[PDB]
């Protein structure tokens, strides 16, 4: 039979435990770690947290500590439960559905930490607020320890600590990728100037710390250091408005070499790019086309295409949006339609102006793009 009883209604964290693939990267637990790290970074971005400490424990569990405002522990006026339980056990429950708690945040779904909870054998949360320390714990997504006061601390000492033990049953490998972890963490320090980021690995017995006042430029430069580039130092630019901002560092490696191509939205690494990256690409192409067309150095029958200025472009792109739109909980791609035009406009304007005031380096770049077009033409 196929009647009403055939329809099942999953509630709480059950959908995450039943369909893990839709909520996280099941390759390894690193992404679970990023959900937690992102939440701490959002506090730093809002200017509340000054540091985020991450610890990979010998038992392969992960602990993330921040000195932000701390997760709210008071009773929710409508749900009648401490905000903390709500945040940990309910999907689509969070403080980033508006811009009242954070102006620019990587979080927006009200799902992250609850996914960490659903896929962990155990989760311990500690909050420091009002000169008091609170504790609450879960196992397999279910609360096993009610919110309780575990002591006193300085009134000015506030923050959140999350320690979780991933359930190996949901991942290809239960081991945390160390290189991925440090790559993600260093980037946070680069993208949020002044915030101190630390990573203590107790499996391999190491400890690192990252804190950069400048950031972008050196990050790209060092990544390509020792490789011929054009121009000699990265082309950088930025624009900041109330609801949006864009920052970048880029250059080309025409003679070959490993390219660095990273894009971010509210410090969330968008590994699959998206509309913001499309904008950067289009802007660079529009400006180069203008330079070539005006200087009349474009051979008859030769038309530049995106590939001609993108193929060997190494770049780091960091965008801020009051209300981004990602294609999935993993946030690998930004699908926010208007961000393409936004980035494109800023980049084209900055690049054409830079080109016009750096004629020598510009002509070399132009030659690089044109020869690429002819190479591509002869190929077809
Ligand atoms: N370390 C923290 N400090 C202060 N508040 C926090 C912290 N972690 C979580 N919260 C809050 O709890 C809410 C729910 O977290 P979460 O379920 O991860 O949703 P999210 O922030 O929208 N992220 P995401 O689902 O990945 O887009 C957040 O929106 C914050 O209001
Ligand atoms: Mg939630």
């Amino acid at each position: 039979t196929y009647n009403a009883d055939a329809i099942e209604v999953l509630t709480g964290l059950e959908p995450v435990r039943r369909r893990p693939g839709m909520y996280t990267d099941t390759t390894r637990p690193n992404h679970l770690g990023q959900e937690v790290i992102d939440n701490s970074v959002d506090e730093a971005l809002a200017g509340h947290a000054k540091r985020v400490d991450v610890i990979l424990h010998a038992d392969q569990s992960l602990e993330v500590i921040d000195d932000g405002r701390g997760m709210p522990v008071d009773i929710h006026p409508e749900e009648g439960v401490p905000a903390v339980e709500l945040i940990l056990c309910r999907l689509h429950a969070g403080g980033k559905f508006s811009n009242k708690n954070y102006q620019f945040s990587g979080g927006l779904h009200g799902v992250g930490i609850s996914v960490v909870n659903a896929l962990s054998k155990r989760v311990e949360v500690n909050v420091r607020r009002d000169g008091q320390v609170y504790n609450i714990a879960f196992e397999n997504g279910e609360k096993v320890q009610d919110l309780q006061v575990v002591g006193t601390c300085g009134k000015r000492n506030t923050g959140t600590s999350v320690h979780f033990w991933p359930d190996e049953t949901f991942f290809d490998s239960p081991r945390f990728s160390v290189s991925r972890l440090t790559h993600v963490l260093k980037a946070k320090a680069v993208l949020c100037p002044g915030v101190e980021i630390t990573f203590k690995d107790e499996i391999n017995n190491t400890e690192q710390r990252w804190c950069y006042q400048d950031g972008l430029n050196d990050y790209l430069a060092e990544a390509v250091n020792g490789l011929p580039t054009l121009p000699e130092k990265p082309f950088i630019g930025n624009f900041a408005g109330d609801t949006e901002a864009v920052d970048w560092a880029l250059l080309w490696l025409p003679e070959g070499g490993e390219l660095l191509t990273e894009s971010y939205v509210n410090l969330i690494p968008t590994m699959q790019g998206g509309t913001h990256v499309n904008g950067l690409r289009q802007g660079l192409l529009d400006a180069m086309r203008e330079f070539c067309e005006y200087r009349n150095i474009l051979p008859r029958g030769v038309k530049l295409s995106a590939e001609d200025i993108w193929d060997r472009c190494a770049y780091v792109l960091s965008v801020k949006m009051q209300d981004p739109q990602f294609a999935g909980q993993t946030k690998e791609r930004l699908s926010s339609r208007q961000c393409a035009a936004f980035v494109s406009g800023v980049v084209k304007d900055a690049f054409i102006l830079w080109l016009n005031q750096n004629v020598q380096a510009a002509e070399l770049l132009a030659e690089m793009a044109i020869s690429s077009a002819q190479r591509r033409m002869r190929a077809a």
